[PDB]
């Protein structure tokens, strides 16, 4: 049981600047091949990116999985110019099984607003019980001369790394998240570098991206870094949670206490109305030792994630230096943006007035199988 990454409109494997080996996309499916006019200096490789499946029609791939298990899925869109083809003429739907993943999508409005020359859509899709993934591409049929394409396709089977989630507003309520639909949104590497998916945990080639272009408040913080010589320890926790380089780098308000109190150290993040998202943020504290050190509230969107009584402390949940963990918070939102805002907390009077943060996952959710948003 070997993982695949499909590299679409091509007839013979290719290896990326990672020098990760992808397969023609050609037995899978259940077509035309189209390649890039245009090589953009954005992209960080030829594979996938500048060869396509052109789908005039619906057009379904059928990949062989346990659907016993959850799966990694991304879908790699790079909207160029291609020859006979306008690609402002593409809108189309992606579904996966019985989930919807995308709709009225349009590759080209989408990279333009993001300034970017290529998009990766991930999703994790829950067990389904059934023996075959089918992805069906289908082609708007509300304008006239609609196609659909894609780059790339890789399907990673991955652990039960979903379990439950904090609803902010409550107090004792609780979601489960093991049977849910999620598209990633972002992945932070929260005061470190980048972190290249040829680095990443459990085979999942994730990317963890720096979070400096999220911070929405006037300071930018104070980033920490653990000595190269210290060892994370994991424990019992899945080392597919996130990889180590994540826990020893934070980024955190700073050694003025005073100035701490009076501010909220703040990410602020743009996503699609009419979902619940989960925040999974991560912690690792490597330089402070004992409980009562460095306690702090977290809010979620103007609302408490974790204060009052009961704020965070990260030796506090972890009892250890050098211990790695995560809390799920859940949020829904109907006003198109996410904010995470800290502040110490005064609770106890702990020996600092600091909060800190170590990494940060935001995952959107399904509404009855559905993760389509609009096009920005």
């Amino acid at each position: 049981g070997q993982d695949l990454a499909l590299s679409c409109g091509t007839s013979e494997a290719s290896a990326d600047q990672d020098k990760k080996k992808w397969e023609p996309d050609t037995k899978f499916l259940k077509s035309i091949h189209a390649t890039a006019t245009y090589q953009d200096p954005s992209l960080l490789s030829t594979v996938p990116y500048m060869t396509a499946r052109i789908f005039t029609a619906p057009a379904t791939y059928e990949i062989p999985i346990k659907g016993d298990k959850r799966h990694l899925l991304r879908l790699y869109f790079y909207p160029s110019t291609y020859t006979g083809l306008n690609i402002s003429n593409s809108y189309f739907t992606v579904e996966a099984n019985d989930v919807t993943l995308l709709s009225n999508f349009s590759a080209a409005i989408t990279c333009q607003a993001l300034t970017q020359a290529y998009l990766v859509k991930e999703y994790s899709l829950a067990p389904t019980d059934k023996d075959v993934l089918s992805i069906k591409f289908t082609p708007s049929d509300k304008y006239r001369d609609a196609f659909a394409f894609i780059n790339g396709i890789e399907v990673i089977q991955m652990p039960e790394l979903f379990d439950t989630a904090a609803l902010v507003g409550f107090t004792d309520q609780t979601m489960d998240a093991k049977t849910a639909n999620l598209q990633s949104m972002f992945r932070l590497n929260v005061g470190g570098q980048d972190i290249p998916g040829s680095q990443d945990s459990g085979g999942l080639t994730r990317t963890w991206y720096n979070d400096a272009p999220y911070i929405f408040s006037a300071g930018l913080g104070v980033t920490l870094q653990a000595s190269n010589n210290f060892r994370i320890n994991y424990q019992n926790m899945p080392v597919s949670i996130a990889p180590a380089d994540i826990y020893k780098t934070a980024r955190s308000q700073g050694p003025n206490g005073d100035i701490n109190l009076k501010s909220n150290l703040t990410w602020m993040f743009q996503i699609d109305k009419n979902f619940t998202y989960i925040l999974r943020l991560h912690f690792c504290e490597f330089q402070l030792s004992k409980i009562n050190q460095k306690v702090f509230n977290i809010y979620i969107n103007n609302r408490t994630a974790q204060a009052d009584t009961t704020p965070a402390d990260i030796i506090g949940w972890t009892g250890e230096k050098g211990i790695p963990m995560y809390k799920d918070y859940a949020i829904y939102v109907d006003g198109e943006e996410i904010t995470l805002q800290m502040t110490p907390s005064t609770f106890g009077q702990p020996e600092y007035y600091d909060s800190s943060l170590n990494g940060l996952e935001i995952f959107k959710m399904d509404t009855m199988k559905n993760l389509a948003g609009p096009n920005p």
